[PDB]
């Protein structure tokens, strides 16, 4: 639990479009602000900024069925980040992570589903951009 931000952080989330649309913005925030121990502060008022935006979310098909009905599915994603500190310095770069969840045969990928898989994907990925800015 060591990083280089300043005690307060502002965090901006945004998803591309997609139309299956889950709410995760906020869940994203509240992950990453948590993994780098600050506390969140309005944009104006922060230290550093973080903007994250959610990007290439596929879900890959891993096995099929005797039928070949998808029976298990990795999800991936990007977060793409620009990150503007303090000093003025910026940093643009992405990382990623994938989550994988078996699916009863050709049925539709509930919501629940949809959101644990971009959760859990999502938290391997800040993981990864945490220790890019250690």
């Amino acid at each position: 639990a060591n990083n280089i931000f300043d005690e307060k952080v502002y965090v901006n989330v945004e998803l591309s479009q997609q139309d299956n649309s889950i709410y995760v913005a906020d869940t994203l925030k509240e992950m990453v602000i948590s993994k780098l121990g600050r506390k969140l502060a309005l944009k104006h008022e922060a230290d550093d900024v973080i903007n994250v935006k959610m990007n290439n979310l596929e879900f890959i098909p891993l096995a099929y069925d005797k039928n070949g009905y998808v029976i298990s599915y990795k999800a991936k994603l990007n977060l793409d980040f620009n990150v503007v500190f303090k000093d003025g310095s910026s940093q643009a770069f992405s990382t990623s992570g994938s989550y994988n969840f078996e699916i009863s045969p050709n049925s539709i990928i509930s919501d629940s589903a949809r959101y644990e898989a971009i959760r859990a994907a999502s938290s391997e990925a800040f993981d990864e951009f945490i220790s890019v800015i250690a």
